[PDB]
């Protein structure tokens, strides 16, 4: 089915959104520690106006529910070398989600699953490994859990339509 | 004239209320440092990322706000890292005259006055005492400065929801 | 009361620059302390091994002797930070970091040397003695309470 | 094709470490060049007079010989950025800066060490006849590639 946005249409590819989460700010870079610069990972700013720093989706023009889609950061600067696709630091412990993907590859792909009670509410899962949160430099993380795909470690979000 | 100062509902500005204040003329005015030679205090650039709204103030007089009237800007933040106030004031040391924080709300060096701005209501400008507040090229962008005396920079008051 | 020594085992003057280096990675240098204090600065070591930390000057309220009151004041031609380079302790804190912007005329900035252990020209900085602290940028000089202690060496800026 | 000399009058040997310094603050050490490039880094003279700068160890595709291809690479325990302490030439920039992130045994990253005018062990940096100089920058004097900024190798100790 269809995935929605905080005012219950449905999500569009090549169109601006805030993954807000649904549990502070959105959801912005920041560097995971002080030993990698670039790439960048996917911190909750703790400023509580903040919308987060918008993003695209795209698929390999409506975004349905358990597809594969890739995310993409969209912003005007970009000082790291590497894309603005969300993907998997696979060498790292924390399995950090960072920037640099290939939106094509699937090493970028995401599916974007519906999350406990509440409507418009979704979680983020890799083929079932859901994307949680870990405490790292600049606030929450955005990680891969370990999981067998339940709501319980999983980080909700919402996607609030930039306009 | 002494006529409340409305926000881009058109509703009159009330003390102790967060309100980005929005470039009238990239989003809203943050905290940035003026240059590699101060960090602290910081000055008040406006963000080139386009929807980021800036970081919210609130407004305090010495419940309406009006214009031509002493009225304080504090940035609203849950964290700060200068050993400063969130206030607003006048870098009297520069030579650019860069609107800084760290001003003490209750006195006057932290004193403008919200005043009307050319084309379009709810549009204001920042005024001292008649010196406007401008802006001028800096590190992260433009920057808040205090004017000689066309230059002021046009802002609008978006109520925080 | 005997007198201070450099890494030359020559005694320490006042108004004279010394990197001060760890005795026990490179040497003590201005960090902010977390993510929450941009200024004033904590001291921290370098993790990097060449480099020689950022000098300081001591100060007496010329010989710089130990168990005598002391100000240690960092040597820089710039100053982000709109306090001073003196060093004195962050009362405020938990973790006690020593920090800069004290008064070097006022008690606030009194540390006494002291020697450390077995080696020749080691001290401390001193009945509460400076040691060190996990931090963001590494380990960061703080007060300890009441073997902790984190030893130094004075090296001569050439 | 005569040696290479440091500080000390003594011949530069490859896998060694030296302080990169100014010959005309102190040394040479990564920054950003400016605030829209943080990966790679650039390499400027340090405003701090007792900074020796960031060592450097030599290699050749023992000795350093002047007027041939050498690759100089950062000698650091830490890096956070993605790519190799060996420098190399910015291609895509206006300014032509000197980044890091070069391939050592790529001629990309090839420069050649000459004698610079009047002083004993003071050399330049040209690649291959273009000269390293350097620009203003955010974090101060940016070393780029000309259409010079003399050098000298202290030992690290
Ligand atoms: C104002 C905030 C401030 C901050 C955040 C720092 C942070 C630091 N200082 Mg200090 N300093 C600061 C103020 C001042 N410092 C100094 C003088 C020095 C000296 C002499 C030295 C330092 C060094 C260091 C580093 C110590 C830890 C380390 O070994 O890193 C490991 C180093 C890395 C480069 C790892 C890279 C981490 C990366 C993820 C991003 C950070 C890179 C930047 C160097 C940090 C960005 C802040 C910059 C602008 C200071 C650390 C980067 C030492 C150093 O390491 O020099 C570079 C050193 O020798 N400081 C002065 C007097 C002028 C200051 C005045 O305000
Ligand atoms: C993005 C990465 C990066 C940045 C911004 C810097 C920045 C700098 N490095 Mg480098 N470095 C960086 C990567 C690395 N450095 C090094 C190794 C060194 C060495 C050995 C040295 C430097 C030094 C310097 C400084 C040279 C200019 C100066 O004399 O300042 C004057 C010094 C100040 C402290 C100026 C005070 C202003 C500043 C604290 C204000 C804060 C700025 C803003 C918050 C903006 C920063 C955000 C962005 C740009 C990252 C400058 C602070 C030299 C230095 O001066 O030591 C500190 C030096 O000796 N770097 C390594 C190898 C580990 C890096 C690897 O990633
Ligand atoms: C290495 C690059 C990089 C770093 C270190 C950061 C860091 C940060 N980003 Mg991000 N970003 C970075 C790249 C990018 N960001 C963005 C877009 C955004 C957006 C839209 C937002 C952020 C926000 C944040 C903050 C999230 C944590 C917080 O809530 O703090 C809150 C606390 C403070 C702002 C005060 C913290 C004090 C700080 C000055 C201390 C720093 C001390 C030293 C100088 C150390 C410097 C670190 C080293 C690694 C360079 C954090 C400061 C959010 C934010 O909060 O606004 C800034 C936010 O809304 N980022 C883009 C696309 C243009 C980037 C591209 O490179
Ligand atoms: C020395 C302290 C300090 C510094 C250097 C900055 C710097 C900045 N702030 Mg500010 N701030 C600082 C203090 C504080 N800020 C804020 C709240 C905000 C808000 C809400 C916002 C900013 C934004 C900005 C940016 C404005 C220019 C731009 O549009 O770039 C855009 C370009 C990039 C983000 C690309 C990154 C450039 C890269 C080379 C540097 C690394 C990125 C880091 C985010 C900056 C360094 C880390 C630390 C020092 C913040 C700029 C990165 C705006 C922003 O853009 O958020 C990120 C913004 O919306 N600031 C608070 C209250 C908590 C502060 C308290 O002290």
């Amino acid at each position: 089915e269809p995935v929605k946005d905080t005012n219950g249409n449905p999500l569009k590819i090549e169109t601006r959104y805030f993954i807000q989460p649904a549990s502070g700010g959105g959801l912005v870079p920041a560097n995971v520690d002080l030993s990698h610069l670039c790439p960048l990972g996917i911190v909750r700013t703790s400023l509580p106006y903040q919308p987060g720093l918008p993003v695209t989706i795209s698929t390999p023009n409506d975004v349905l529910t358990n597809t594969n889609i890739a995310i993409t950061f969209d912003a005007p600067i970009w000082p790291c070398p590497s894309s603005k696709t969300w993907t998997v630091d696979s060498s790292s412990e924390e399995k950090y989600i960072i920037t640099g993907g290939d939106p094509k590859s699937g090493e970028s792909f995401f599916r974007i699953e519906k999350y406990g009670n509440g409507k418009n509410t979704y979680k983020l899962v890799r083929y079932g490994k859901s994307v949680g949160s870990t405490k790292s430099l600049w606030g929450p993380a955005l990680v891969l859990n370990d999981d067998d795909d339940s709501d319980e470690n999983a980080f909700p979000i919402k996607f609030r339509e930039v306009d």
